[PDB]
């Protein structure tokens, strides 16, 4: 399936200034309604093998975040973790949702996505994360060794090689899924990145938001901190795990987040993006945390 084809099934809504796209399965329909949020550098494009397994039980929607997928790109090129939540809690309020709702989510989208929780707690039916953004990294040994990796993405040549080499998209991306993508899934990932320069920056904001306790950025520290807090004692959320075998941020995740009450654990095979290689797997631990849940 074609960038083309995923983003004809998508709609548009204005968000703020802009406009944000989304899947939306089920328009204005408040049944049981689950929200699938990607992080970096993918779109709603990453679900969509995913939500085929899940749409028969829930209005399944996929949001592009603000300067991604086909949603609108901001003049000011100022896409920190706090401008994409202004963004995305308004989408949110745009979309007839009902009242409770289940999170899928996967990197950024969970760091957005575990913050809208954190702020909105009568509202989560359930929260299903994986290859997560769980909390503030203290020591690096207990994470993927990335210290120098973020340094350097912090530096004015990680910029070149984002804003002019698209290194995210062209390197990162592929690196961390097993199999190859086709020419036309590549090509939909590339889509809202094919112009040189300010296109790309969300791809080069996100790592640098990266909660490094005592490389800032504080807002972001005490946002994570804060939603970290509160998961490690949400007793009463029913929550999904999706570990990705080898994976990337999976192995740290799972040693935080052990003794989170109210967690369930289902493993895959996959590296980062591990929506590219076990989307089936994952659909159907989905549509079982769902069915559990009712």
């Amino acid at each position: 399936a074609t960038g083309d084809e995923w983003w004809a099934k998508c709609k548009q809504v204005d968000v703020l200034d802009s406009e944000m796209s989304y899947y939306d399965s089920d328009p204005g329909k408040h049944k049981n309604t689950v929200i699938f949020l990607h992080g970096n550098p993918t779109s709603s494009y990453l679900w969509r093998n995913v939500i085929p397994h899940v749409e028969p039980l829930a209005r399944c929607l996929a949001p592009d975040l603000i300067g991604m997928g086909k949603s609108g790109k901001l003049p000011n090129h100022s896409y920190r973790f706090v401008d994409h939540y202004r963004y995305l809690s308004a989408w949110f309020d745009s979309v007839n949702l009902p009242e409770k709702v289940t999170i899928v989510c996967h990197d950024w989208g969970s760091g957005l996505g575990f913050h809208w929780c954190n702020e909105h707690r009568d509202r989560v039916k359930g929260i299903v994360h994986m290859e997560s953004v769980v909390d503030v990294i203290e020591s690096w040994d207990e994470w993927p060794d990335i210290e120098e990796d973020i340094a350097l993405i912090k530096s004015e040549a990680g910029e070149e090689m984002v804003l002019k080499k698209n290194f995210f998209i062209e390197r990162l991306l592929p690196s961390s899924i097993m199999r190859k993508l086709s020419e036309e899934e590549m090509d939909a990932y590339r889509e809202p990145f094919v112009e040189p320069g300010e296109s790309r920056r969300p791809t080069l904001t996100w790592p640098r938001e990266i909660p490094i306790k005592g490389d800032g950025p504080e807002d972001v520290i005490e946002i994570v901190k804060s939603y970290n807090k509160w998961l490690s004692t949400s007793k009463d959320i029913p929550k999904l795990f999706i570990n990705a075998d080898p994976g990337f941020f999976s192995n740290a995740i799972k040693k935080v987040t052990k003794n989170w009450p109210n967690q369930k654990t289902v493993t895959v095979k996959g590296l980062h993006f591990l929506q590219e290689d076990s989307p089936e797997e994952i659909g159907e631990a989905i549509a079982d945390f769902l069915n559990e849940l009712t």
